[PDB]
RNA sequence: ACAU
DNA sequence: CGATGT
């Protein structure tokens, strides 16, 4: 119903899908960019959306912040809930880096705890998520 | 169909 | 138009 303005918003950006993947997290209220991942040469949109949420969890935990995270990705939200990223992306030499990061993100989820609510950004009602790349 |  | 996902 109402945007929770005291929150962190994350989004993926890509050049191709599969293709070059990056992501960032912003303060929902102000748009201040709080973290940005160096582009990863090959990955999928959903792997990037997943990594963005997990990075947000790690970022907020490190700072003792109870803010929720907004993502517009039905898929990534579920993968985080399950602690399992069910990507179809072939595992080969060119996808090794993204798969290492995804594997490590799952490993972090399976060895840490958090209460952070992971909320669906309602793009149909609210417009684009504040972390959007505009591409 | 819905979310990207 | 194509691809990633539930
Ligand atoms: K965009
Ligand atoms: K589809
Ligand atoms: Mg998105
Ligand atoms: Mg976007």
């Amino acid at each position: 119903e109402e945007i929770i303005w005291e929150s962190l918003s994350v989004d993926v950006g890509s050049q191709g899908n599969p293709g070059i993947v990056e992501y960032k997290g912003v303060d929902t209220k102000t748009g201040e960019v709080l973290f940005e991942r160096e582009p990863i040469p090959i990955g999928t949109n959903n792997m990037g959306e997943f990594l963005a949420i997990v990075h947000g969890l790690r970022y907020l935990k490190e700072r003792n912040s109870r803010k929720p995270i907004y993502s517009d990705s039905q898929t990534a939200i579920k993968w985080v809930k399950d602690k399992k990223a069910k990507s179809t992306l072939v595992r080969n030499e060119e996808t090794a880096l993204i798969w290492k990061l995804v594997d490590e993100a799952e490993e972090w989820l399976n060895t840490h705890t958090y209460e952070t609510p992971i909320l669906k950004w309602q793009t149909d009602k609210w417009g684009e998520i504040k972390a959007d790349y505009g591409r």
